[PDB]
């Protein structure tokens, strides 16, 4: 069973988000679970960089312009390069130049990432072929299409990161991307009058998988779905729609063993997690003080992610004693409101704009509670991280939230099963309230312990999703 990833990113090479974690550790996972999983990458310099073994596979001209296609390794996993330089080697985001502006040839840019990972299908490496084509979020959408295109010489699987990411080009360049112009139908790419490389993975693939078993049942309603869920509902009647939650890599992501810690730490010696507290509030600029809760966020800073309503949440929050570590990137509206809010209560909330992967590990190691309060969320990693750092998530019940976080409910803590905080409404008192229950919990410490041992105990294996993909792959055949 051979493999090929089609995808944007890969962490520790390139990360924007999530989906870099993803990538960084599923193929390793697949193969120890007896798959020959290999990845295909544009390459962007920072990738291009971090493969040092990279080999000439081929020479081939496309719609696009030449590529070389390289391959080596990385962290034992076989990598693919596109190298295109005229296309891809350009500073910074992928997705974008310094002014934030999507670069105005992207449409050749992931039209050719699909292009390429469905050529790979029909013998573009001599030595390897796979017989599934994994496709990840819009990028890699249009992979299933030339797979269709070419009589699906290989069967495809394509998985939503995140519908709200729709791959939205004007409707001429079918010109350009030489696919069939017949393809530009309801019933194929076309998505409100526009090219949709979303709908095209969608629409295409052999089988759609979300990044969670929620957010694969919530991508069939409207409110999850913006427009695709007629398309999603009819996959999901076809049974051509699942959810395989994602794993955590154990590698970088444990309190046992990371190195970018103060101090490491374990499920039995909670005790040791104490100086990364401290340390913490002493580089956030916090009243040092251990008696006094911790929230704290790690995350990009859009909509998605319902930090406007921490920004409201805030003074109910500092006037219950807790405090607040930001880390986070993106709207400027946001950035400016939390940095407000930092210069206004100083020593009680700590801020810093910008994508720093070091500092997040410190957060994480540091915190008491982790702040995810999403309006969708198709996973969610920090959450993730947060259970095994024994740093309480406090969660909106949505997507993956839903599937991995178990309130501090009665019946939960008798079970034994609590290991979070979790609201219900996209507002900033059914917020507060999570955050006076974890103020409750706060206040007796050793079911707070309790909690936090619980959180740790939870596991998300890559290993075991591999398993759940393996079916996947054999099913299709
Ligand atoms: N400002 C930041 N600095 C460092 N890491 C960040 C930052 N913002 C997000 N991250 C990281 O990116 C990943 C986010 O993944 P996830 O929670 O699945 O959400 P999303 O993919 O929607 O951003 C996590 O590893 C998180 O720690
Ligand atoms: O905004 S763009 O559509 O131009 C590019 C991406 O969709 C932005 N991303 C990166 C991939 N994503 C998953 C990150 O884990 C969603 C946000
Ligand atoms: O699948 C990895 C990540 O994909 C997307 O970026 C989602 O926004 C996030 O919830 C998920 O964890």
């Amino acid at each position: 069973m051979q493999v090929l990833h089609v995808c944007s990113e890969m962490f520790p090479l390139l990360k924007t988000g999530g989906l870099a974690d993803v990538i960084g550790a599923l193929p390793a996972a697949q193969i120890a679970d007896g798959v020959d999983a290999r990845v295909l990458l544009p390459a962007f310099p920072d990738i291009r960089r971090g493969v040092t073994d990279a080999q000439v596979v081929s020479r081939r001209d496309t719609f696009a312009g030449h590529i070389t296609l390289l391959f080596g390794h990385y962290n034992g996993v076989g990598i693919y390069l596109i190298d295109a330089p005229h296309l891809y080697d350009r500073p910074g985001s992928p997705y974008h130049d310094t002014n934030l502006f999507a670069y105005t040839d992207n449409v050749l840019r992931f039209a050719l990432l699909g292009w390429v990972g469905a050529e790979m299908a029909s013998g573009l490496d001599p030595f390897w072929r796979p017989d599934v084509v994994h496709a990840h979020d819009w990028h890699a959408g249009l992979a299933p299409a030339y797979l269709a295109a070419r009589g699906r010489p290989a069967k495809s699987v394509f998985t939503v990161h995140n519908l709200a990411y729709q791959g939205m080009f004007y409707a001429h360049h079918m010109n350009d991307i030489q696919l069939p112009w017949s393809f530009f139908n309801i019933h194929g790419l076309e998505f409100n009058g526009q090219i949709s490389f979303l709908k095209a993975g969608l629409y295409y693939a052999d089988h759609i998988t979300a990044v969670s078993p929620t957010y694969a049942r919530e991508i069939t309603e409207p409110q999850f779905a913006y427009g695709m869920e007629g398309l999603l509902q009819q996959r999901h009647r076809e049974g051509r729609l699942s959810g395989v939650l994602n794993g955590v890599d154990e590698k970088i992501w444990s309190p046992e063993t990371d190195l970018l810690l103060a101090s490491r730490y374990t499920r039995d010696t909670l005790e040791d997690k104490a100086e990364n507290k401290r340390q913490l509030q002493i580089a956030m600029g916090l009243k040092v003080d251990d008696k006094v809760p911790l929230f704290a966020v790690v995350s990009r800073l859009t909509s998605q992610k319902g930090l406007d309503l921490v920004l409201e949440a805030l003074p109910g929050l500092l006037e219950q004693g807790g405090q607040l570590a930001l880390l986070g990137a993106g709207d400027p509206v946001l950035q400016e409101g939390f940095l407000a809010a930092a210069a206004e209560y100083p020593g009680q909330v700590g801020v810093q704009i910008g994508y720093h992967e070091a500092f997040s590990h410190r957060i994480m190691g540091g915190a008491d509670v982790i702040l995810v309060p999403s309006r969708f969320e198709p996973c969610g990693l920090t959450q993730l991280y947060g259970l095994k750092y024994g740093t309480l998530p406090l969660v909106r019940r949505t997507g993956g939230l839903a599937d991995t976080v178990s309130d501090c409910s009665l019946e939960n803590l008798a079970d034994g099963v609590a290991s979070g905080f979790v609201f219900e409404d996209s507002n900033a008192w059914s917020l507060l309230r999570a955050i006076r229950r974890a103020f409750v919990l706060w206040s007796r410490p050793s079911l707070w312990r309790f909690v936090q041992r619980q959180a740790m105990a939870m596991d998300f294996s890559w290993q075991v999703a591999a398993k759940s993909y393996r079916e996947l792959y054999y099913r299709l055949k």
